[PDB]
C-alpha cells in the first residue's frame, strides 16, 4: 500500500489495479469452474487419481508439471488422453483471451 | 555494449534499456520481499523444507518446477497448500502488472 509516494510507480500503479480488480475478478470463476468439472469427470471415469481432492494435477498442467502420459491399466486411456488435450486447450485459450 | 553500430538494433536497443532500466529495478525489491515472507511463513509453519535457505522452492514454481503435492506428515497441509496458491497467484499477478 505504501507505494503512493514515488510517482513513476504510482502513476501506472493505481491504473493497473483499477484494470486488474474490474477484469481478473471475472477470470478465477470460470477457470476454477472448468478445474473442477473436468477433475470430476477425471476421477469418475478412472474409477473403473483416485479422488476428487486429487485435482491438482491440472493445477501442475497450467504451472508446468503434469506428467501427460499413458495409464496403462486404465483401458480408457484415449478418453483420458483426449480430455486433457481439450482441458489444457481450453485454458491456454482462455488465458490468451484475458492476455488480449 | 558494441551494439552501438547497426542501426536496425540500435534504435530500439537505447529506447528498451532505457525503459528496462526505468521500470525492472523496482520489480526484483517487492518480488523478493514477498518471495522471504513467504518462504519464512512456510518453515516456521513446516517445523512441527527444514530452513531458511530452502526458499528456492518458490523460484521453481516462478520457473516453471515446484513440485506441488500433499506433504503427508504435516497435518497442516491444507494451509500450506492455500499459502502455495496465494503465492503463485501473487506472483502471476505481478509479472502480469509489469508486462502491461
Amino acid at each position: 500500500y505504501y507505494t503512493r509516494g514515488f510517482q513513476h510507480t504510482g502513476i501506472y500503479s493505481v491504473m493497473i489495479q483499477k484494470v486488474i480488480l474490474r477484469d481478473l475478478l471475472r477470470f478465477l470463476l470460470v477457470y476454477l469452474v472448468f478445474l473442477f468439472g473436468f477433475a470430476v469427470a477425471l476421477v469418475s471415469l478412472s474409477r473403473e487419481r483416485s479422488i476428487l481432492d486429487a485435482s491438482l494435477e491440472l493445477f501442475k498442467f497450467t504451472i508446468g508439471m503434469g506428467e501427460l502420459a499413458f495409464q496403462e491399466q486404465l483401458r480408457f486411456r484415449g478418453v483420458v488422453l483426449l480430455l486433457l488435450l481439450a482441458y489444457v486447450l481450453l485454458t491456454y485459450v482462455l488465458l490468451l483471451n484475458m492476455l488480449i
